[PDB]
């Protein structure tokens, strides 16, 4: 569908079986999540994006549902103050920017 | 046009006179561009990022092009690691996302 930007694009996902809202940013590189439980193996990272860096964990072919597509992708978790859909996860999905 | 997201969505604008690079940013409330010299009196703000707080330089009704496409609104200056579009001016140029 068409999403149009006068109001943030959240959307609901469905991740490790629970349900989060995230900002769909076509200016993060990777999926960024507040702290919670995922399954695998992980390599800790640095992340910068404004107000300086953060610490996240690197989560890699994690299955995840938007909009009724299921994707797997890249997921980053750690203390971010909101959580993030990121290119990554949106091309799997064929989100594109039109104008 | 239509912009996939495998890379990032980075475009040119013009501000000033001069050309620059940007990130086409959804998840940005504003637009946050790199140190630069703009005429008029400015406010104080302060935005929040994914690392913190930062201190900016708010301008407003500047004329600005965006691939093209002529706008005229709120410009922050500040502290950026890229200069970034958001909706503010993304909702003036019309572009959506799709999928
Ligand atoms: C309402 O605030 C905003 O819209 N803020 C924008 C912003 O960061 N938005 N991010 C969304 C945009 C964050 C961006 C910005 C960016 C873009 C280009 C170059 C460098 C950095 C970011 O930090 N990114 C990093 C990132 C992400 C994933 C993987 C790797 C990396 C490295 C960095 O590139 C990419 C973008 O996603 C979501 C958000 C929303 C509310 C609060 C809040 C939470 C509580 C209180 C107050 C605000 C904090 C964060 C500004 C650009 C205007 C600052």
């Amino acid at each position: 569908p068409q999403i149009t930007l006068w109001q943030r694009p959240l959307v609901t996902i469905k991740i490790g079986g629970q349900l989060k809202e995230a900002l769909l940013d076509t200016g993060a590189d990777d999926t960024v999540l507040e702290e919670m439980s995922l399954p695998g193996r992980w390599k800790p990272k640095m992340i910068g994006g404004i107000g300086g860096f953060i610490k996240v964990r690197q989560y890699d072919q994690i299955p995840i549902e938007i909009c009724g597509h299921k994707a797997i992708g890249t997921v980053l978790v750690g203390p971010t103050p909101t959580n993030v859909i990121g290119r990554n996860l949106l091309t799997q999905i064929g989100c594109t920017l039109n104008f």
